[PDB]
């Protein structure tokens, strides 16, 4: 039904729409398979003189109407998400006899977590610190628009052919369903999300980077993370992590949310650490983290 939903709100879906003949969505070519997400290879015909390859995520036709909204609603968020360290949507061409569309630019290298784990790759201490700096830049931008991510993690970050990191979100709320291992104390306790709780999340992300994609707190259950922290615990210093960068992770996990540094100060602090390295140090994988989920 198009008569309709929110005939004054869902009008923004006008701009984000493609022309008559300018798209081809192959299903023999599958970008993957999420869960309730349409992840397939996709071909787009941009005006002309341009050949754009993208990731296609447009949902079924007569799926319903109340479950359809929640979708076209989240695709709109990216309307004004224009930063080089943030993912954005190419458009939404709603078919007449097919379905309404969605489009995300194609990322050659996929998800940041899987890239660092591949053994055929050889990142250095500088490479990894540089991936972290790039995430801090995107968060400083989202923070300024008063936008709260809620799920900052290395698996939600993307990587293209130039090695530019793009923050994104791969489309219950009590105990198990949420990302309890990336959450701040106040968040786990009261279930309310803020930018200062995005800072906590960023420090876990910096941990994943220096261990080359290891899982955080592998011995502790999600049901009891609050109890484990409240004893006075934090993740350990990785082998290939610089002293000063560990001091920064500790600051992101400060007990009082208002004492944590801002994304602005993080960008500042991390660029200095970065600037003192050349690239003569290789990071190898921990045997004990190897083959662990
Ligand atoms: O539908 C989203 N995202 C998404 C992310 C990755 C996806 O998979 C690929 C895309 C391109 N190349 C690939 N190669 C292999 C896999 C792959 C993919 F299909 C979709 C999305 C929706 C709404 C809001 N936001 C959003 C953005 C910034 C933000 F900061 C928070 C939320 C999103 O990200």
């Amino acid at each position: 039904d198009l008569s309709a939903l929110n005939p004054e709100l869902v009008q923004a879906v006008q701009h984000v729409v493609i022309g008559p003949s300018s798209l081809i969505v192959h299903f023999n070519e599958v970008i993957g398979r999420g869960h309730f997400g349409c992840v397939y290879h996709g071909t787009l015909l941009d005006n002309d003189g341009k050949k754009i390859h993208c990731a296609v995520k447009s949902l079924n036709r007569i799926t319903d109407i109340g479950e359809v909204s929640q979708f076209l609603t989240e695709g709109i968020i990216m309307k004004d998400f224009s930063h080089p360290n943030v993912l954005s949507l190419l458009g939404i061409c709603l078919r007449s006899e097919g379905s309404p569309l969605v489009v995300l630019p194609y990322m050659k290298h996929g998800d940041l977590r899987n890239f660092i784990r591949n053994e055929t790759h050889n990142p250095t201490v500088k490479d990894l610190i540089g991936f972290g700096l790039q995430v801090a830049k995107g968060m400083k931008f989202l923070a300024s628009k008063k936008f709260v991510h809620r799920d900052l993690a290395a698996r939600n970050c993307m990587l293209d052919e130039k090695f530019t990191v793009k923050v994104a979100d791969f489309g219950n709320k009590t105990g198990a369903k949420l990302p309890v291992k990336w959450m701040a104390l106040e968040s786990l306790q009261t279930q309310k999300f803020t930018t200062k709780s995005d800072v906590w999340s960023f420090g876990v992300l910096l941990w994943e980077l220096m261990t080359r994609g290891a899982p955080p707190y592998p011995d502790v259950n999600t049901f009891d993370i609050t109890v484990y922290l409240l004893q006075g615990r934090r993740l350990l210093q990785p082998e290939y992590c610089p002293d000063p960068l560990y001091e920064v992770m500790l600051k992101c996990w400060h007990p009082k949310a208002e004492m944590r540094p801002s994304f602005s100060e993080l960008v500042s602090r991390i660029s200095a650490i970065f600037s003192t390295f050349i690239g003569e140090h290789y990071v190898h994988v921990n045997a004990t983290y190897v083959n662990v989920k």
